DNA sequence: TGCACAGGATGTATATATCTGACACGTGCCTGGAGACTAGGGAGTAATCCCCTTGGCGGTTAAAACGCGGGGGACAGCGCGTACGTGCGTTTAAGCGGTGCTAGAGCTGTCTACGACCAATTGAGCGGCCTCGGCACCGGGATTCTCCAGGGCG
């Protein structure tokens, strides 16, 4: 769904997924698998990273 | 002539009468001791409600806890000299005995402002409420600010 919202219309924007602290690395790992052509950060080291 | 003595001519502690100071005892007028009436302030109870606990699993984070390097600052040793410690003689001035005063300290009537005590009104101040503009926190970016490596210089 969400590579669809980028050649269905021109809206990319910064997205927002909640994910559990285990599979936290698992919707990573699965953003490089599938759909390469995205930039996705995430959350770690709240103090100073 | 050189010498010991008998008595006067001065000291000196010794014993006696004498001068303050403080303890001890005998009063009478402002205190306490006590008796009765009023009453509102204190002891006692009936809900109450309201925030404060009970007991312990896990997951995760921010804060607490440990560990080593070493850099600089606490700290011991030691020499110097001038700044007070110590000892004299010389002076200015307080202690103290005594004096003449006064002007302010100190106890007592008058009344008179004038504040203590008590009804009537209310309005300005307190419980309740519900908003929004100032406030909380952080990114963006410029700015300063300290840390480390030559090197030109000893």
């Amino acid at each position: 769904l969400l590579a669809y919202l980028a050649c269905e219309k021109e809206n990319w924007g910064p997205h927002l997924i909640v994910v559990p602290t285990s599979v936290l690395l698992n919707w990573e790992m699965e953003f490089k698998r599938f759909a390469p052509g995205f930039k996705v950060l995430t959350y770690y080291g709240s103090p100073q990273q």
